């Protein structure tokens, strides 16, 4: 896309919320078939408004109310929270201890910024087609586990609008899970641990680990050795050696002198040994226990507009995950200009992402029978 001009946001958001934001589908999602009384009415939303004012515990009676209020506010940001015991918008007059978060989707947030230590292609602020593969591997690794291991059927993956991806797991039994169970699921999925301060972040037959390695193996040569060139030279192969036990920088150090490029140094490195701890530290999703653990946690809404890149937080088609290109995700300016020429929200580049969302909603409806 063309570089977004954020000075146009106020007028562009007005048009987007008036004519493009997919309210019918969004309500069909969060009302979950209307089978539980007040399920939508007790949903918390939060918004960031004019002047960067943040408000939470907003809630709405039905789709019309949500439309009217979003068109009044034209929010820069929208976050979705839990379903509560009472309407969030009356929480200040609910008795102490009685206002309780009851249900919420299980959510995950993987962001490129947590990989600064293992990519060589970008500054912490950029992404490129080389490092985006990290997100591809994250989706495959996490989605396989959610689908195959946990048996979760209703998984919506969503672009963050800039440099990450989110997952909303929406099964009926999943929305009821306790914070303790959510924590358990995160810890089951986590293998990379340690802040900036930690040089070795992976310490290892765990089936989930083997499964995840086998996914990584399909990408590793092209991603790590060919694209990231994690052994192009000394100050990078060093980083790897920092992960191998006390006593071998020697042999390796000197053969990396002899050997010519990352591919050779790798075929070598393997011979001696570890391989897995390396592959995982470089390729495995880094989670964030925080966002997934709490039933009341707020996460960016699908179909949000990113205030810096202008890009829409679009659903990602899992059947085309390897082809997903954040750089072709439409900006709000792009789709408003399409709408200006076509006069039909169906005749814009948003429509195909709404179709992905509709397939997700159709499966939810089928599950309810
Ligand atoms: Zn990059």
């Amino acid at each position: 896309m063309e570089t977004f001009d954020p000075t146009e946001l106020p007028e562009l958001l007005k048009l987007y919320y008036r004519r493009l934001f997919p309210y019918s589908q969004y309500y069909r999602w969060l009302n979950y078939g209307g089978v539980i009384k007040n399920y939508f009415q007790h949903r918390e939303f939060s918004f960031t408004l004019k002047d960067d004012i943040y408000i939470r515990y907003q809630s709405f009676n039905n789709q019309s109310d949500l439309e009217k209020e979003m068109q009044k506010m034209n929010p820069y940001k929208i976050d979705i929270g839990a379903v509560y015991s009472h309407r969030p918008n009356q929480h200040n007059t609910v008795k102490l201890g009685a206002f309780q978060a009851q249900e919420k989707e299980l959510v995950f947030d993987i962001d490129m910024t947590d990989y600064d230590d293992v990519r060589r292609c970008c500054s912490s602020a950029d992404i490129c087609p080389k490092c985006w593969t990290l997100m591809t591997m994250a989706i495959r690794i996490i989605d396989r586990a959610l689908k195959e291991d946990f048996g979760f059927k209703h998984r919506l993956w969503v672009y963050s609008g800039r440099r990450g991806v989110h997952c909303w797991v929406c099964d009926e039994s999943v929305r009821k899970l306790s914070s303790a169970v959510r924590s358990g699921i995160v810890e089951y999925l986590s293998l990379v641990k340690g802040g900036q301060d930690v040089k070795k972040k992976v310490h290892l037959i765990h089936p989930f680990i083997r499964k995840s390695i086998n996914i990584i193996k399909k990408y590793f040569e092209e991603y790590a050795l060919v694209n990231q060139d994690i052994l192009e030279n000394k100050e990078s192969w060093d980083k790897i050696l920092a992960l191998v036990p006390e006593t071998i920088h020697d042999e390796l150090q000197q053969s990396f002198q002899k050997s010519h490029n990352s591919l050779q140094r790798w075929e070598h490195l393997k011979k001696v040994a570890l391989e897995w701890e390396i592959m995982l530290q470089y390729c495995f999703p880094r989670l964030d226990i925080n966002v997934s653990k709490g039933i009341n946690h707020l996460l960016k809404s699908p179909f949000s507009v990113h205030p810096k890149t202008g890009r829409i937080s679009v659903p990602i088609d899992l059947q085309k995950v390897d082809q997903f290109d954040p750089f072709t995700v439409p900006t709000i300016s792009f789709i408003c200009r399409e709408l200006d020429a076509t006069r039909d929200y169906k005749k814009t580049s948003l429509a195909p992402y709404v179709k992905v969302f509709e397939h997700f909603l159709e499966n939810l409806d089928k599950s309810r029978k």
